[PDB]
């Protein structure tokens, strides 16, 4: 199960299943036997959203050809109505009077998690700072049916693009796919759209496409005004085609799902893919960062408009820096990852060699044994007393070593020479982050976890996930 | 046939023709031999327009799927949208020429002044109309290339939009086109034992009219940055009927995109009928246009000016009012259709007969002599202040309302066609007619032969 494995089973099945918009009253079998007609069903499930929907996965592809023939245009309406069909459908009774069959309740799986003043008793309850650090990561991280829908969404996407570029895939990159995602964030989608003899040599006409920024920038308007036009349930399409990197930004109904699309960037599908790795190589190195992404948010560190603020990545990337300087180290250093590889694993972008195993197997447990407990508490004592000021972070090299420019907070790109991923951070940003982790340290060092337990207060990683 | 029946036969041929740009050097016979390879040619021709081109009609439209399997995508690329537009090269250009010349069939026709001389050579007036006519008329190549063009439209929408049909309409498919006119396209949409009535989630647009201007908005853009050949694309999604202009390169022609308009559906099977019914009613309308553009009566651009369709419809009005009648009025036709050819649109019944041989041939024998010069006199003296012209009655009546020159709409409530028209214009059109009737009535044939100056419909085709 490698990454792109990963990736391509998923799309696969993504490929061969449709959303239904289920009736007030709805018998799940009933609707199943039917849908069965037009061939097996592998998995399904339900969810609400304004309303009961169904996510139904088919085994065969044709299935939804078959479907979508003996699918008709409102009637009501067939004038007044973008005639763009897609796989979100509505289920209602050819005969209401005709339900003949038990009306059961039908299981909802969530797409959201309980909010932070629910989980705090709960993370009150348990054990030990371990148990705390593992219910939020339950609590929080993507579910299989969210993950299903994730990948349906980037599937309805390509297909508006496959209209003009028959190759073209969307693929979710980021938290989505990186093993790091929480319920709620948002789907960061990439377009790629590049993917016998006679005595004449045949070509088929066709429209030459402008320069690399400029093609970008008028795929993704088109691809955005179809969005918004041909919908049928997407909204609030924003573009912003000027950015650093033109995006497209838009809120889609049926999942509930804020999304946001561009062209594809071969670094950011390795940055993925190597967080992957990290995420799948231990369970302490998720419950980890699931724990501080929370913490940096609860404190104000983390912003979800860009600015001064750390971001996630940031975050995240400081988060395996520290891991990889534990004794022994929780994870492996980027080129010894990139000296484990092969031929196969070869992947070099743009001069600098991105190459990495992808094979989790060739790569040696850690040694290392040390508790949540310990870990949370040394990440703040570390990066505390970290001096930013002289010291940056190589996550190639696994080591402090001296910054190559003057920024408050530098992070070494480990997939391009000379970049600082966290060059936006400035210093009283960096300095309120210092103090957030300083005090985190100190609470969670000299704290009565019994004495607070007894007076039913908030204690262990619950006493950080608070205002000071 | 029926127009339907021509519609449905033209555009299946259309299905399965291919268009290829020729190498410079072009061996006629070694494409055809080559292309036969993927099935059998029925039709086939070249045309010049910036290079040689060539439509090719397949038996089968399994050989146009034989043929693209052999085909590649030229070696910041392209948009990998395959169509029917191919660039056949030669392989090896050094060692050719192969150098035999090939038969252009042409696009457009020989100009005014061209013409004029054709004309005075005839020996009546009826000749010179006829020669005007089969010069300046849709030839078969082109008709066939109109329809290519519009199933290449269609292949376009049905990207998004699988379903959908597009059709041409206007003079493209009326038989008062002329070489060089636009074509005119209209979008359309038409296409178990389950207890549930499945249907796609879309969303409810509150008018036809809005779901019209984002699908062309849309279709539009693409046509600019994904379609091969089309250019210019212009928006129009403001007017009356919302409408994207552009030119294809391909084909040369200047094309409206719009969504199915069942009125306008209507006027052009109409005009067909009429076009079909009697040879002098094409003569009649083909040299009347020629000649209000002469004399600046119509333009290209909208305004005060007559438009060729409203001309069109008087040249009708006056045919239906001959003695007897050379074609029959709308009410007529309305009366000799059937619960088949039953169409109501907008409340209003728009039916009328689709089988020409239902329709009894006219008694009439006014040569195109006469009835030239009696169009001039009859509108020369028509009192446009105090009537009107009624195409379903064939009557002249009283207007519905002030306005300079009244046709009434055959198919809407209280619509006139040309109220655009101005008071000055319209004097305009009444004095040309006058001064073309007195010189047509007043003028020595045989002298002006003998002495090599213009007569006949040469003489009113040429300015004042
Ligand atoms: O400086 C950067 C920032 C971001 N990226 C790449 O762009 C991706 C999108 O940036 P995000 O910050 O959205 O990543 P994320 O989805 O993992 O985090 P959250 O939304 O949960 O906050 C990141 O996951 C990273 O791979 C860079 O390569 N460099
Ligand atoms: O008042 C009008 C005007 C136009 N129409 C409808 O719009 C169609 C296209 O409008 P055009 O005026 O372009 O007609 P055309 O293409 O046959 O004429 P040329 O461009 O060659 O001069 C016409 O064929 C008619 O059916 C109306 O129904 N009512
Ligand atoms: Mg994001
Ligand atoms: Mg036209």
């Amino acid at each position: 199960k490698t990454f792109t494995e990963v990736q391509t089973e998923r799309l696969e099945q993504a490929d061969r299943s449709v959303l239904i918009k289920c009736p007030s009253k709805l018998n799940e079998k009933k609707l199943l036997q039917y849908l069965s007609s037009h061939g097996k069903i592998d998995n399904y499930f339900f969810f609400e959203n304004r309303g009961i929907h169904a996510l139904i996965e088919f085994s065969e592809k044709s299935s939804v050809a078959s479907l979508q023939a003996v699918t008709g245009i409102p009637k009501a309406a067939e004038h007044h109505v973008v005639p763009y069909k897609s796989r979100l459908f509505t289920f209602t009774l050819k005969n209401p009077g005709s339900q003949a069959a038990e009306e059961r309740p039908v299981k909802i799986s969530p797409q959201s998690h309980i909010p932070v003043n629910e989980l705090i008793p709960k993370l009150c309850h348990a054990d030990s700072i371990s148990s705390q650090m593992y219910i939020l990561l339950n609590e929080y991280q993507l579910t299989e049916e969210n993950i299903k829908l994730r990948y349906l969404a980037c599937s309805l996407v390509r297909d508006f693009a496959r209209a003009y570029f028959p190759d073209s895939t969307v693929k979710p990159f980021g938290s989505s796919v990186n093993t790091f995602g929480k319920l709620g964030c948002d789907v960061d989608m990439f377009l790629d759209f590049h993917d016998k003899k006679g005595p004449f040599e045949m070509e088929y006409q066709m429209k030459r496409l402008p320069s690399e920024r400029l093609a970008t920038q008028k795929i993704l308007s088109i691809i955005g005004d179809c969005l918004d036009n041909f919908g049928p349930g997407y909204s609030s399409v924003q573009k912003i085609l000027n950015a650093r990197c033109p995006l497209v930004k838009f809120s889609h109904q049926p999942t509930g799902f804020q999304c946001d699309l561009s062209v594809s960037n071969s670094i950011a599908i390795r940055c993925s893919e190597l967080l992957y790795i990290y995420g799948c190589l231990d369970p302490r190195v998720r419950a980890l960062v699931f724990s501080l992404r929370c913490w940096a948010r609860v404190h104000g560190l983390t912003n979800s408009v860009p600015g001064t603020w750390i971001t996630n990545f940031s975050l995240t990337m400081m988060i395996m820096f520290f891991l990889q300087k534990r004794s022994p180290p929780i994870i492996p250093t980027l080129d010894q990852l990139k000296e484990l590889a092969d031929e196969k694993d070869k992947h070099v972008i743009g001069g600098y060699d991105c190459s990495f195993v992808s094979d989790l197997s060739k790569i040696k447990p850690t040694k290392n044994t040390e508790t949540l407990d310990e870990l949370l508490c040394d990440f703040f004592q570390y990066f505390g007393n970290f001096d930013f000021r002289k010291n940056s972070l190589n996550l190639r090299k696994g080591k402090e070593v001296n910054k190559p420019e003057s920024s408050p907070l530098y992070i070494w790109n480990p997939f391009e020479q000379d970049l600082n991923i966290s060059k936006n951070v400035n210093q009283p940003q960096l300095e309120k982050f210092v103090a957030m982790a300083r005090e985190s340290a100190w609470i969670l060092q000299k704290e009565d976890k019994t004495q607070q337990m007894i007076n039913k207060e908030p204690w262990g990683l619950a006493a950080v996930l608070i205002p000071f």
